[PDB]
């Protein structure tokens, strides 16, 4: 299989958040069709991160998904050749965050490089503080418009006892032709994002768990 | 005892869309424990409504949601007092919905009162030409905040074959006093309104089915 | 001499911003054909505004203006019926503001009817925190769109020595029959509003200049 | 000195648009302070065009400029160094276009390296069908931040015998030091791009006036 039940992940990250460069390198493993996977990363450039890197999680994986219902699979269909997104995330209190992102393949190992910009993020509030504590779950919609698969989300970004909203816009475009994939309908992924470890706003411990699906509720 | 089985639901609503004016009166009923519920909505001034009333339908009953996992049913324990929300809907190509509900209880039946001021929408685009074809399903997310539950959620207005997608951030605020009510943390609703039936653009039958829940993923 | 070159006004606005309802009224004049006119303003409810009354001063008269180039007015042939609009108006800084008006003749008296609505303020922002300082003179951009009046605008709230950004987007509609008004073509408005004086953020003076024109720049 | 009545300029740019790429070669010439030009752009990469080169021609000059007065011209002062700066393009349905761009100088020669980034362009709207006629004349907003320049603007696509707008967002950040620059005041660029030629969608071109002044009404 092109595909196979294990992956060995490496990620290269670069970007700016308010000013602040910085560089990380993750490796990672997962399940494809499990949806499951995780992944450790270092921050090899400007670190420690004067920021949470929270923001940063959502960047580092939308191979790793368990589709049910016989859902088509946009991403896991694109390879060999691959594909990108592009995503804006805008939180309530005035930050902004832009990324762009080549998923590659090399044999068993799946290739990620990302470049992110941040501006706009609150000198006092809980990103620039560093006082965020991990996402709540989401489940993103999902649906095609011209041949690009596209993503809404509403996430719920942790701060003690209360919630930062940020909300997603995104564009997966497959290196693949258009006329050899066969796109899904409208559906829903469901996202767990969790954080198991950090030290030093420096090294990161990710694990994610992602399910497509369609709605539970009945139709009449 | 002050909630039943069955329920009977009486709608009030007015306000303009693009500077049209109307005003329809529903009648409904439904399940508030089993979340379901039907509404026969009369357009009584400015009909036909030369605008899609897709636009209109969310803004026709948070009551009926039944509640798993224990969640605590903010909308059900503001009775008899009630309970008031306040909506904003984004579309994506421009348009923007706002609408103001007071929610009482007369006897059996609820009473809904609706303000409701749209503007912006493209004289072109499916609502103002009146092209749209109902809702997806969504999943609203939940979260307090102070005493005021909030809401946010994306939702897909079908066009054809293709979507827009129009974003919700709502406030749900209780006529009962804070103490006297058990707040609920973070979770989800889904929901599935159907338009059932249309008739000149002045009459519309809706059913709606509503799950509050979290996550369905595993947590590790 | 249906409009005269001394007409009077009189303005009655209702709104919340944030919450925070208020009622206004205007008395004002100006003259029409040289596109000028003065208001004076006194908020009969909810005095003193918990906002810079800057953001309701554009809601405060498209008679008023001078036409150059023989571009046809639109809102002076809307008359003795007269018009309408209605705006968004999007703040850099998160806020949005909504609002529709009426414009009605009463012998030699203008009749303006206002409702706004404005969310999404930030508390720390100069809007809540009442620290701008007037507005930066505008050109809107001004076009036909089957039988309605589009406009474009991008205007500066002055903050000290700073620019706070907000995007205009404005349709008015003739209560005239569409067929009995000549159209124009693309072209631009000067505008000119300037708060002469504020008291105790209850009493407001404003003097207004508005040109049609188009480029000055020549055409090859 | 450094700049003349007479200047050379020489364009490169490359990108993709709905994912099609093209690169392109400029040349030109113009009156830097009669604040006109003109150039010959050739599509090198990725010709013919698959959509409306309008969206591109406000890629291919701020040099250019008439001052009028005495307002201090934040692009002719920042040579021999130069400038750069980066916009974002939003169409009403749905486009948008961001572009980075650097401006140097090479004896007589002004060089521009232009990077583009089109997304999200309708299958079926005016761009990607390329039936636009060009644009109207505008007027930016300009206004300094901190020793940046930014620009805001409303831009006109004609469109048969209606208009698509557009909206643009701007930063210019000049590479000479900020303290060797007086930065203007709040101001306006009257601005005019015309397209005189094209050829099967790989040849074109272009002629722009631009005029930088203060708003033409009097201040009471």
């Amino acid at each position: 299989g092109l595909l196979k039940e294990s992956m060995r992940i490496k990620m290269y990250m670069e970007g700016t958040v308010n000013g602040h460069y910085f560089k990380c390198e993750g490796e990672g493993d997962g399940n494809p069709f499990a949806g499951t996977q995780s992944m450790r990363i270092h921050v090899t450039e400007g670190a420690p991160l004067p920021f949470a890197f929270d923001i940063l999680a959502p960047c580092c994986s939308r191979t790793f998904v368990h589709h049910t219902a016989e859902i088509p699979d946009f991403f896991k269909q694109s390879f060999p050749e691959g594909f990108t997104w592009e995503r804006t995330t805008t939180y309530e209190d005035g930050g902004i965050l832009t990324a762009h992102q080549d998923t590659s393949l090399e044999g068993n190992c799946l290739i990620y490089k990302v470049k992110v910009h941040g501006t706009n993020f609150p000198a006092d509030g809980p990103v620039m503080k560093n006082k965020s504590g991990g996402w709540e779950p989401s489940t993103e919609v999902v649906y095609p418009e011209n041949g690009v698969l596209c993503g809404r989300n509403v996430m719920a970004l942790k701060v003690g006892d209360r919630h930062l909203i940020c909300h997603h816009y995104t564009s997966y475009r497959s290196k693949k032709a258009v006329r050899a994939l066969t796109m899904p309908g409208f559906h829903f992924t469901d996202i767990r994002l969790q954080m198991l470890r950090k030290k030093k706003d420096e090294y990161f411990e990710l694990y994610e768990a992602s399910v497509a699906r369609y709605s539970d509720l009945p139709e009449k």
